[PDB]
């Protein structure tokens, strides 16, 4: 019954029918793009309306549509066509991946480079790269992708062992013409392997691990009802799943006695950007917006048992949307189990003589994904404390270059003659609020020193400030690690017993923002990336802090454009979209396959319960 | 026959034996610390010395002694009388806590005092609280206490929940002689109980938590020998115990093929403070060297299985002096145990067809201290990929007040008329580096941004700068997570294969450091704690950032005092003392008792290793 359901196999091969019977999707239509649209605002008390937003591209050179169709009606909301070189491309479609290699394949400027280098084409590589927004006036309208070329020795050969620079194509994957190929001089193919399973390489194996096993004998504390809805230790979500954001959590509540009370209306990852910091023409126009460009839920793993994830384990298995509106199922691609977090509570006391301890835990709802060379885990993490935590686990094979001679201000050496980019991976988090309902706020906090003197005899005193965001011309703010910065989301009508408004305070980790020059394409068009936290006014079409269509489009849409609107956000329902990232300069651990690196944020409750939430923790 | 083994009763035994054949432990005496030395430099050629340092009270007034003997020998190496009144006050005696409380019950200051709040006698409790050094002249070379009362309502109350303010008392607890009572008006008595094992506070236990069973069917994959010497996938240490320290980890290496290649020589928590910043002359006064003043490794609690430490523990049972030189053994004092850590490695790749995923594992070494109302966990890791990284877990019961008419500026509101005072907790990490050997540099090392012109048309570059710290007086250094800031500790004569010195990086949180003026007396006596980062040459006598007598001891030693020598630290056997902590502006859920809360640091390979060090991690 639930509106925030999954989308059901049935569900997505109704949008294909329906899409089929209005004449949207005949034979040269692929969707590059399929998603349910969350419920409108107040809609609880109306029937359901399932409603479906899709991207349908067109092979043949027509223009594509965005189209809104109710499955639950049988009908087509709305279909408009697009002008992408005014509101950009639509997202990079999985059947182009092969096409900039094949195209290059039969292409004389190509092989020739390959010549010079004397490279067999059949053991060339392509990888098919966002292309951006840069000087090439010819790319405005058409649908380009980049090639950066990396020598595979053999079937199962780490072909990023071998990158091949000084070299880059651009490649039309509609009209299937090259337009150009840059070639600046050759490097040194690195020719050491990168195979992490080849013997040779890890030498013999460890023996020295004993096994650990987790175990749930009476199974999981958590109930999942109606496909994705989770109750655990007093909370209440809803799990989705959409192929560009990846897992989704709605109505994030906590069951505070009797009353069930809202927390995070809906939180995801509405972006991440991967730019990278090497000025060579080859490598310079690279950005990877995982999420916008490629669609990570797209690419999600299937999670293996007692590997990917351990002890008691609850999967969801999410349905997509293949390019001809089929559904496919990613099977086992959601995460869900409980684990033990260590000590939760604890006193020995002196007077009274009760010793007591309480053990934490937290639920955990994960997924995990490959865009390339790059895996990521996202993991959302609920504790008995009423915390709310988000991490990104970032792994796979660092993206190579050569290592020039004599060295590189802006690449590190992995290996001889081995290279990798200096880049950062930065993520924004679209935390739409509820704290205790809609009608919510954001203060910045900053810790304030005081001056020895009068009031302040002994120069010991130190207090607090908060300022409150009225306007969202006044809510995009930085970090400040030195003043302890965080910010407090309150519901200005809802008091704890205190006579204090309950609220939550958000804790950044205060990592270095986007580092490109503001005047750069990458700067414009990942605005978002330039400050840690901003706050809007709740709208239904304000979804990504880069726009819709992110691939090949200028600055224009996302975050500036919506806080121009300079709207009312001192006591409303409200959005906050929080940057956090890792700045990579890449070590020689790195490689060949990176050990996991951590970033994240975490949301603390400040005056939302009476007291400790877990008084009625029981004791072992 | 390692001379880094943990202290036996025995050999406690034994320094009490000596002491008493040479005199200097007659009955009016009484052992304030005592710790085994560790090993000099160069010691390992020549056979054992263990050596014991002893800074013995003495009841009847006479100056106290710091005394070192070799218990191999049967001697004393040295004993001095010490002037307290220049070098400070011994650490707090256990038996004197009790003396506070004692004195005050038939003090008629006292007294007056609590008849005017309508206080039973029998009923209030005064915490013994270091004095630190302000305006009373009288109080130096007299070990004094202050005292603060709460009330407890029957044996099993928590007192915490009804201070006493607008009340203070000092008293020298070696004349026993109440010098000073100050009242300075009646505060309500905050009513409310916070007894947290009540039913009616806690309401019906939850019945929801279904078990976690954490086995390990064929034992931990460490070896302890020799009573402390732990072997771990390819770590090894020896865990030491110290009285004032706590866990003290010596002699971290890891071994990388055939080579056992040194990394920290020496870690401990060397200090750590709590600094009050109400203005109220009820606490300005207060805070709190736990290490220095109390001893944080003498509160060391007993850890009990399936409880405080979960899953296959292995404990050790430290030995500490009574304060007569009786061996007493902290039963299960401390907890070891390996835990899965998540996915270490994964990548899937599309060229090769190759899917790969390895899991993380952490060596766990901890402890759980009390003091009065404080407990905290002490927790070190060592991870499967070279990070160590070190976590302090603070709970207890929130020190309190009376919450003001009016509100605070200082305080924060917890229940009605019950305030918490703003504080923090500051650690200081000692890290003797010995980084592939001892000849070690610290850099400093920043994220460089680029301006968009010639070499850069793009504005996408970025880069990094890293400066060498070649005397103690340049390395005294400040966060600066905006710029990314970190310190690489690196062998200069060490090189990893791609001809780069070999290197950990440290990796700070970032937190505020000391809020308090710098003309405070507290900002003089922990100094330390002003900066985030120090780096000194290394002395067997700079053990401290504090120095040895942190009680009632003014400014003069410690940090300060070490780096004012500026030594050359530009490849010698250098020390790193990060400073590191948490602002604590307690919030209605830290009430009536605290949820832990967490604050660290973590180093990471940085060009140590010649490729990831985790390649030979088996599958499964
Ligand atoms: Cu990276
Ligand atoms: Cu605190
Ligand atoms: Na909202
Ligand atoms: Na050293």
């Amino acid at each position: 019954a639930s509106p925030f359901r999954l989308a059901s196999a049935g569900e997505i091969s109704e949008v294909q029918g329906i899409l089929r019977t209005a004449g949207l999707l005949g034979p040269e239509k692929r969707i590059a793009y399929l998603g349910v649209l969350d419920p409108a605002r107040g809609a609880g008390s109306e029937a359901e309306d399932r409603r479906f937003r899709v991207f349908i591209h067109d092979v043949s050179g027509a223009r594509p549509q965005e189209v809104t169709v109710s499955v639950t009606n049988g009908t087509v909301i709305s279909a408009v066509e697009l002008d992408t070189a005014a509101t950009g491309e639509l997202p990079v479609l999985e059947e182009e991946f092969e096409v900039v290699e094949q195209l290059l394949a039969t292409d004389e400027r190509w092989l020739k480079a390959l010549a010079a280098r004397n490279l067999d084409v059949s053991k060339v590589r392509v990888a098919p790269l966002s292309a951006g927004v840069f000087e090439y006036a010819e790319e405005r309208g058409r649908r380009i992708l980049r090639g950066l070329a990396f020598v595979q020795d053999f079937p199962e050969d780490s072909a990023w062992a071998h990158p091949v620079d000084g070299l880059v194509a651009y490649v039309d994957v509609v009209s299937k013409e090259v337009t150009r190929v840059i070639d600046t001089g050759v490097f040194p193919v690195p020719a050491e392997h990168g195979n992490y399973t080849d013997p040779e390489l890890t030498g013999p194996l460890r023996t020295t691990q004993k096994p650990i096993s987790i175990t749930q004998p009476e199974g999981p504390s958590f109930t999942v009802t109606g496909g994705n809805h989770i109750e655990w230790e007093k909370w209440s979500l809803d799990v989705g799943f959409d192929v560009r954001e990846g897992v989704v959590l709605h109505n994030i509540a906590f069951r505070d006695g009797d009353r069930l009370r809202p927390i995070i209306n809906r939180a995801s990852i509405a972006e991440m950007v991967v730019p990278y910091g090497d000025p060579s023409p080859i490598r310079s126009w690279q950005n990877y917006f995982d999420t916008g460009e490629y669609l990570v839920g797209q690419y999600a793993n299937s999670l293996e048992l007692g590997c990917d994830c351990l002890g008691d384990i609850t999967y969801l298995s999410p349905v997509i949307s293949d390019a001809f509106g089929n559904p496919r199922e990613i099977r086992n691609g959601i995460c869900m189990h409980e684990e033990d977090w260590g000590i939760l509570a604890k006193h020995s006391d002196l007077w009274s003589g009760i010793n007591y301890t309480r053990r934490n835990r937290r639920m955990v709802i994960s997924f995990f994904t490959t865009i390339g060379n790059y895996d990521y885990g996202f993991y959302w993490y609920l504790y008995l404390d009423g915390t709310i935590e988000f991490e990104a686990k970032a792994t796979g094979v660092v993206f190579t270059s050569a290592f020039p001679e004599g060295g590189s201000d802006n690449i590190s050496q992995l290996a001889p003659g081995l290279g990798a980019p200096f880049h950062q991976h930065i993520f924004s988090a679209r935390l739409d609020m509820a704290i205790d309902g809609f009608t919510n706020r954001v203060e910045e906090e900053d810790v304030v020193r005081q001056t020895m003197g009068p009031g302040n005899e002994r120069g010991n005193a130190f207090s607090r400030k908060r300022t409150v965001l009225t306007r969202e011309s006044e809510a995009v703010r930085e970090a400040d690690a030195r003043t302890g910065r965080t910010w407090i989301i309150s519901n200005p009508e809802s008091k704890n017993r205190l006579n204090e408004p309950v609220g939550y305070k958000l804790h950044a980790h205060n990592q270095p923002t986007l580092l490109a020059d503001p005047g750069s394409s990458i700067a414009r068009r990942a605005a978002f990336a330039t400050k840690d936290l901003w706050v809007t006014r709740y709208a239904d079409d304000e979804r990504y802090p880069t726009g819709d269509f992110v691939n090949q489009h200028s600055g224009g849409a996302g975050l500036p454009s919506y806080i121009a609107q300079d709207r009312d956000i001192d006591g409303q329902d409200i959005v906050v979209w929080h940057t956090f990232g890792l700045t990579h300069f890449p070590r020689v651990e790195d490689w060949p396959i990176m050990p996991v690196d951590t970033v994240g944020f975490k949301l603390r409750p400040e005056g939302f319960f009476d007291r400790s939430p877990v008084l009625d923790v029981p004791a072992n």
